[PDB]
């Protein structure tokens, strides 16, 4: 048994929370919409939730886990992942064994609460060379993915600067950090086992042109 794949009806106040939450997160970047591409709006086509017993059960006994180790505070968040591993992701689960050691706060799994800095990493990092069908970071034609997940962050280490970690520090079970670009910070969310995090929404989308 693996992966179930359920569309949401757009009139589901399920699908209605997940798109507000995407649409309403997009913030500035100061980048020239060089890495996600230009946009203010995207058009979302499609929203699934992803079911699979064996990593639900995967994960929640690692929250009991946090639980335990930080004072019965699993401190569940609901944050946005954009990567290119998305399709491997939601059939077998996050496996931080394929993590890059060379990620800013090392090698974790890196979540965001803006829907617009998620879009960064779609394809890659810095947006890398845009879609695989027309080399363009700002392609308003190919359907992008990220998901929106259940990330069990427990207890939470601020990390100023730069960190190459293999594990979360001592007593910790996330790491977040604060990023500079040219002038506005975001924060990022890191974890260092694939089973505290679960794919829970898997949103196929279009970024969309500024309208003339
Ligand atoms: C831009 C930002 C902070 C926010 C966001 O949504 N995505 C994002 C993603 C990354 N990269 C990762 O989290 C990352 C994630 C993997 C990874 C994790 C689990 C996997 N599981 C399977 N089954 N297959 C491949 C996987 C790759 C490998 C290298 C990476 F660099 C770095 C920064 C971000
Ligand atoms: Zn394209």
């Amino acid at each position: 048994q693996g992966t179930i794949l359920l569309d949401l009806a757009p009139e589901d106040k399920e699908y209605q929370s997940v798109e507000e939450e995407m649409q309403s997160t997009i913030r500035e970047h100061r980048d020239g919409g060089n890495a996600g591409g230009i946009f203010n709006r995207y058009n979302v086509i499609r929203i699934q939730k992803v079911v699979n017993k064996k990593l639900r059960e995967r994960f929640c006994h690692r929250q009991k886990e946090v639980s335990e180790e930080n004072h019965n505070h699993h401190n569940e968040r609901m944050l946005f992942h954009g990567s290119p591993f998305i399709n491997a992701i939601i059939h077998k689960g996050f496996d931080e064994r394929h993590a890059y050691i060379g990620g800013m706060f090392g090698a974790g799994i890196y979540f965001a609460e803006n829907s617009s800095k998620s879009n960064q990493y779609v394809y890659g990092i810095g947006g890398g060379t845009g879609c695989p069908t027309h080399k363009d970071r700002s392609c308003y034609i190919c359907h992008r993915q990220m998901l929106f997940c259940r990330v069990t962050l427990g207890k939470s280490f601020l990390q100023f600067s730069t960190m190459k970690m293999a594990h979360a520090p001592p007593g910790h079970h996330s790491v977040i950090g604060r990023p500079s670009v040219n002038g506005l910070a975001y924060a990022e969310y890191v974890i260092y086992r694939g089973e505290q995090a679960y794919p829970e929404y898997l949103i196929t989308y279009q970024i969309m042109k500024p309208e003339h």
